């Protein structure tokens, strides 16, 4: 059973009458629904994302500078200018520089002086943000039936399967192979509000680090770093990375402040991580509310004859699953189909049955069935699966 | 736990190295004086008339 | 998480250590010349032979 494989999970149940069942599903968290006369379903919130979300200001975070450029005037020859002055993509600083005779001028004094850098962003060194349209978002669903079988997380379970919701999509059925219909109504309106929320990317090839975070969107427009749009080809305030030394005669030096992405990463500790796949940008957090229609759910073998009591040895004794429940797995050596004839009882008291099922209506198929999932009382238990037995110390 | 191919669940022992070098380029050295060694350079330019 | 663990870099620090270095006084270096920017020494200039 899928929910096995994680440490938070949770059970539902539905006794009699229940047909329908409403569930929080949480990323990173898995339900097990059990239901009388139903076969049993784990369920989970797999994924929250949207392809191509729509990109707010792109931050840049390594000032490239090149063609640095100055002019200089006499004392009495008026205003330094540069066409650069006038052109976007420069950063400019207009100041005075003591002249004299030492560096030819007539008069000694003070005298125009004005120098410009083309500014420009360092390839893969900006910052992106990125924001959610409600109504594109899509959340998916997974469903797995509890078939007896059991497969560990790097394989994949053949019944398994998704279900994909959008705000004007809420609704879908799904055929669960031969136990019948479910039906999922989760409402992507009671999931995480993302009003305020930007998915901020810088370069998601560097491999020592997440590929994004999820961040305030106050706290991203406040960002003291030059920035754009995308498709704009110049920097609003690129003079933030850019520092310009006293003046000194004819010259004066033009200094970058480095490389901001140490200093951007300092102020992400602590922030979520968020994940980019391709074009998809998920959130690693969140949640929705769904509604579960069970009754079109039937149990599988309920006609087969018990198994012969005598074929039954362990594949896997009995263990913790770390959940309060006992995990097991058995083999069969007589003729399939047929019902798996499991039971356990409370040492000194033969005959009470004390085992509380999750896999529903245990069977050994054709090619298939053996692995079961149990809730036991505390204290001292004996296991029976026909006349296989184990001791088993509960808690 | 069986979900990862051991046998119990529980917790389980991991450890994880990287190889730690520095970027070329990317050092901040700092160099020490020794009073012994330190020069004091003087010009003097007498006055020409040039 | 089961059998892996990442490993973080938290990248160049150049552009901290120049907000803390901002308001330092500078220095120079010319080769295998390193230079102070600022300093001051007192002599003594005899005349008597001009």
């Amino acid at each position: 059973s899928r929910c096995t494989h994680l440490e938070n999970r949770d059970f539902v149940t539905g006794t009699q009458g229940t047909t329908r069942v409403t569930l929080v599903l949480e990323l990173g968290g898995c339900v097990t629904i059990t239901a009388e006369g139903k076969p049993s379903m784990d369920v989970w919130l797999d994924a929250i994302y949207q392809e191509n979300p729509a990109k707010t200001r792109e931050y840049c975070l390594h000032a490239k500078l090149s063609d640095t450029k100055v002019a200089a005037r006499c004392p009495t020859m008026g205003p330094a200018t540069l066409a650069e002055e006038h052109q976007g993509g420069t950063v400019c600083k207009r100041d005075q520089s003591d002249r004299g005779w030492g560096n030819h001028c007539g008069l000694f004094g003070k005298g125009s002086i004005v120098a410009c850098v083309k500014a420009a962003c360092e390839a893969k060194k900006k910052a992106t943000g990125h924001v959610y349209d409600a109504n594109k978002i899509v959340y998916t669903v997974k469903v797995e039936p509890h078939t007896g079988d059991y497969v560990a997380a790097n394989e994949t379970h053949s019944g398994r399967k998704t279900a994909s919701f959008t705000i004007s999509s809420e609704k879908t059925i799904l055929t669960m192979g031969e136990y019948g219909d479910v039906s999922l109504l989760c409402r992507v309106a009671s999931g995480v509000d993302l009003a305020q929320t930007v998915i901020l990317e810088l370069d998601k090839t560097v491999e020592h680090l997440p590929t994004a975070w999820q961040v305030h969107r106050d706290w991203f427009n406040d960002l003291a770093l030059p920035w754009k749009h995308e498709g704009a080809q110049n920097w609003n305030n690129a003079e933030r990375l850019v520092e310009f030394g006293a003046p000194h005669a004819v010259k004066m030096d033009v200094y970058n402040l480095g490389d901001q992405t140490g200093v951007l990463l300092k102020a992400l500790a602590g922030v979520p991580v968020a994940h980019i796949e391709g074009t998809k940008y998920h959130l690693k957090s969140g949640h929705v509310t769904c509604e579960v229609g069970l009754e079109k759910l039937k149990m599988k073998g309920l006609t087969y004859t018990m198994c012969d009591k005598t074929k039954f040895t362990w594949k896997r004794a009995p263990t913790d699953s770390g959940h309060d429940t006992v995990v097991m797995e058995v083999t069969f050596s007589g003729t399939k189909p047929c019902r798996i004839p499991v039971r356990a009882v409370a040492h000194g008291s033969p005959d009470v049955n004390v085992a509380m099922l999750i896999t529903p209506n245990p069977t050994i198929e054709n090619n298939g069935g053996g692995f079961i999932e149990m809730q036991l009382p505390p204290g001292d238990n004996i296991i029976y699966v026909g006349e296989l037995s184990h001791q088993w110390f509960q808690k």
